[PDB]
């Protein structure tokens, strides 16, 4: 089955700032989020179908995550992207689905759109406690190239 959550969140930053930061994720993330440390692509050139390695710490313990980038719309101002594999996929996970969409918002900022998709095979439920983890890490990524934009304007 299939399982989403969609919630809804804001910005002072306008949305093409913002898309263009989310663009750059792979170099900013590791300075921001300590947990963090690398991402490397294993296969692609940044667009649709780029598999990318996360090297992570998770409680002293270095792990792998595997992403797939799903899609990058300009348009829709969306940078889309699944887990595919590693240890951040839960065992009872298919595949985790995380999408951001932007809208301008009344007062020159952005009002955004955050999706969680989890999938599972059949009639296996998900592990709750990884709704809640996969919420986070995808508020938490928002929230890291939001940072970045703010702390630095003349980047973007």
């Amino acid at each position: 089955g299939v399982f989403t959550f969609e919630d809804e969140i804001t910005s002072t930053v306008p949305p093409a700032k913002l898309y263009n930061a989310m663009k750059d994720a792979d170099s900013i993330t590791p300075k921001i989020i300590d947990d963090v440390k690398s991402v490397e692509i294993v296969e692609g050139n940044g667009g649709p179908g780029t598999i990318k390695k996360l090297t992570i710490v998770e409680d002293g313990e270095t792990k792998f995550i595997l992403h797939k980038v799903e899609s990058i719309d300009e348009a829709n101002y969306a940078y889309n992207y699944s887990v595919v594999g590693g240890v951040a996929l839960p065992p009872t996970a298919e595949k985790i689905t995380f999408e951001t969409k932007l809208v301008e918002g009344p007062n020159g900022g952005s009002i955004g759109k955050l999706t969680l998709k989890y999938h599972t095979k059949g009639d296996a439920k998900p592990d709750e406690e990884e709704l809640k983890k996969g919420k986070a890490k995808g508020e938490g990524l928002f929230r890291a190239i939001e940072g970045y934009v703010l702390a630095n304007p003349t980047q973007y």
